[PDB]
């Protein structure tokens, strides 16, 4: 008879490359938001909340998960801690995916509606959005402790069983991964359409005011400006006004009869328009550059969680598949997601200069 051997080396490899990078990676993100006041704004409370969720995985979920790998199938801890550990696993892992969904949506509405709210009014919006995400995560994770594990059986095997959590494995998976994925996919195309439209209207304005100064440049009479300059009447909230009244000021010279004086005044908007739309051009450029980074990073997160959730629902639907050689894959695919959830806030914040500069001095134990 050939029995299974030791697997301590795998657990050791997990500590080095999963647990330690998870706890440490999320600790840096939390510290950066907590210490550096330059990062203490509403948007980064999604990242801090997310970092906390993933931190608790590496602290209370991942270490105990080693015992399943390192020790026998029997639950070594007290029986009461079995559904709790199962609950915390589902809770925090779901919180990670739904946080990104929240961020994916929140980043989209920031593009469609640039002036969403003030600094104060958006600060409370964060807490509400964070709370909802956590409340969603609880409702998805709470079928586990309510149902419980199978209890003359003295000991217990702390594991989600297909014969019991069949509905939960299938539905929970849909509600925890495939549902936010569906949203992040929709908001993706919504974001792509938003950016290409936001720049389409800018190119429209940049071409319609240039066409109305060319007719202002080559002007024979003030009557030629009496209809052409009026077309520019409707084209930092002070931004739109500094050129509106400026264009209206030129019309005052047109009605007065000063044509040549108005043409030279129209050339004064050359340093006004260029310094304004180019400032709004990099606004879109940075908005497009930040969304592309968010897209790829969030994609890799979901992609690494894919092998688990696709296999998890397969364990339920496919009744023809080998149960033994399918749940053994789950025992590996979970850690792939654990790697994903662990380094998710870190990697995303490595593209931010302030976050990255903060991490550099926190490793050197500076803390300002
Ligand atoms: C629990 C088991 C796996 C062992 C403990 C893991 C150790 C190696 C991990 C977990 C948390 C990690 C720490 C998290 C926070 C910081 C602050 C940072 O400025 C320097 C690195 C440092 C100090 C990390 C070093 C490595 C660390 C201590
Ligand atoms: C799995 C592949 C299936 C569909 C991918 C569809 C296209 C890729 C969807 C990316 C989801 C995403 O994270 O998009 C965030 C968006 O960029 C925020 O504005
Ligand atoms: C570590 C505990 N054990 C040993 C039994 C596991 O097998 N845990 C897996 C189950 C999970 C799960 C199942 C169903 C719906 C779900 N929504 C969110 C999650 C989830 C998280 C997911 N975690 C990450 C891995």
């Amino acid at each position: 008879v050939e029995e299974q051997g030791n697997k301590l080396h795998w657990a050791a490899l997990l500590i080095l490359m999963v647990i330690i990078p998870t706890i440490g990676g999320n600790t840096l993100v939390i510290l950066a938001v907590s210490l550096e006041k330059k990062l203490q704004y509403a948007t980064n409370y999604f990242l801090m909340s997310l970092a906390v969720a993933d931190l608790l995985v590496g602290l209370f979920v991942m270490p105990i998960a080693l015992l399943t790998i390192m020790f026998e199938a029997m639950w070594p801890l007290p029986l009461v801690l079995c559904p709790a550990w199962l609950f915390l696993d589902v809770l925090f892992s779901t919180a990670s995916i739904w946080h990104l969904c929240a961020i994916s949506v929140d980043r989209y509405i920031a593009i469609k509606k640039p002036i969403q709210a003030n600094q104060y009014n958006s600060r409370a919006t964060a807490f509400i959005k964070i709370t909802v995400v956590w409340l969603i995560s609880i409702g998805i994770a709470i079928p586990v402790p309510i149902k419980g594990i199978e209890t003359n059986p003295n000991n217990i095997t702390c594991v989600l069983t297909k014969e019991r959590f069949g509905d939960f494995m299938l539905f929970g998976s849909l509600a925890a991964f495939f549902t936010p994925l569906a949203i992040m996919i929709v908001t993706y195309f919504l974001t792509i359409h938003a950016l290409q439209k936001k720049a389409a209207d800018l190119e429209d304005n940049w071409e319609t005011l240039n066409d109305n100064l060319k007719v202002i440049e080559k002007a024979d009479n003030a009557a030629q400006v009496k209809d052409a300059l009026t077309k520019m009447r409707a084209a930092f909230r002070h931004g739109f006004d500094i050129l509106v009244g400026q264009i209206d000021d030129a019309l005052k010279l047109a009605n007065e009869g000063k044509v040549k004086e108005a043409q030279a005044a129209a050339e004064q908007l050359k340093t006004t328009r260029n310094a304004y739309i180019q400032k709004y051009l990099q606004t879109i450029s940075n908005e497009q550059r930040a969304s592309k980074v968010l897209g790829i990073v969030f994609f890799l997160f979901l992609l690494m969680w894919c092998p688990f959730f696709i296999t998890n629902i397969t364990l339920v639907l496919c009744d023809s598949c080998n149960q033994t050689t399918l749940q053994m894959l789950l025992e590996i695919f979970v850690w792939i997601g654990y790697v994903s959830s662990g380094v998710n806030p870190l990697v995303y914040t490595l593209f931010n200069k302030t976050f990255r500069d903060a991490f550099g001095r926190y490793i050197t134990c500076n803390y300002r």
